[PDB]
């Protein structure tokens, strides 16, 4: 390893992605970790750990008009469902904005840009969800609230099955101890996946991702001394991300069967429309 024009170009690419990452995502992992570990921040999230604390902290969740005469277990799960829906729609906007700053991305054919984002957003959502998670729960509303793992698991069937796979993923993923500069390149690697179904021009996508993989490999070398095979371990996580997406779609399908009075936002519809 030597510091030559090629390595300096990979370091500049990493910095450009970090900067775009910082301006596209308001709550970074560094900020979330400070909150979660009790460092001094401008945030003190209200903790939601049961139904009583959920109602007393209704402001943190964005939900529609409460349907009266509903069993309270059902009304609570609908509030959480609509709250995650709002955040997901918001998260997709942040991701598509960040993708534009990936060098070469907007120059790809627009059909392939849509395809890459269609298949990548949820993998990235779950990657960055881990940044806001510890073994106790997840930060919500940009750090204004904290919803516990066990409360999310206690929701009425089948709502209590949605978050658990993300927490299982997150505790293992967070043991890699990646930071925002690592994550900015990693999510770009996810977006530039040449194996998405229906891509027109695969070679330019693979060429960009090859450049991103070089940058990510160098980033982990410089940022994680004595961390053995972190590059390979991180790339293997992408397989876990895809299983989570698949498992999640099948959970959404049982609600489309089980419950009316709970349609999905048209954007999430547009994304899941013919997903695999
Ligand atoms: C847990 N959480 C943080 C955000 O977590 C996300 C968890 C998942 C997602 C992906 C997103 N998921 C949903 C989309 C629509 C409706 C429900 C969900 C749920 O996933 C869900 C379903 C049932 C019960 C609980 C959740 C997607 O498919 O697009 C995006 C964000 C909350 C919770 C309440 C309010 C806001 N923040
Ligand atoms: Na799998
Ligand atoms: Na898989
Ligand atoms: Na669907």
């Amino acid at each position: 390893g030597q510091l030559n024009p090629e390595s300096a170009d990979l370091r500049a690419l990493a910095k450009h992605l970090y900067d775009s990452y910082i301006k596209s995502f308001p709550l970074t992992k560094a900020k979330a970790r400070a909150i979660l570990t009790g460092k001094t921040t401008d945030k003190s999230p209200f903790v939601i750990y049961d139904m009583n604390s959920l109602m007393m902290g209704e402001d943190k969740i964005k939900f529609k008009h409460i349907t009266p005469l509903q069993e309270q277990s059902k009304e609570v799960a609908i509030r959480i469902f609509q709250g995650c829906q709002f955040r997901s729609v918001e998260a997709v906007q942040e991701i598509t904005e960040y993708a534009k700053s990936i060098p070469g991305f907007v120059n790809l054919d627009l059909n392939d840009q849509v395809t890459l984002l269609k298949y990548g957003v949820h993998e990235i959502i779950y990657t960055m969800l881990a940044s806001l998670m510890n073994k106790d729960g997840v930060l919500i509303s940009e750090g204004q609230g904290f919803m516990t793992r066990e409360f999310l698991k206690s929701l009425r069937k089948p709502f209590g099955d949605f978050m658990e796979p993300k927490f299982e993923f997150a505790v293992k993923f967070n043991a890699l101890e990646l930071d925002d500069s690592d994550l900015a390149i990693f999510i770009a690697v996810i977006i530039l996946s040449g194996d998405r179904p229906g891509l027109l021009n695969v070679k330019p996508i693979e060429d960009i991702q090859d450049n991103l993989l070089q940058a990510l490999e160098l980033q982990l070398k410089l940022n994680h001394p004595e961390s053995s095979q972190l590059f390979a371990k991180l790339l293997q996580k992408m397989t876990d991300l895809r299983q989570i997406v698949t498992e999640h779609v099948q959970l959404l399908q049982v609600i489309k069967k089980t419950e009316t009075d709970m349609s999905l936002h048209p954007l999430l519809q547009e994304i899941y429309k013919d997903l695999y």
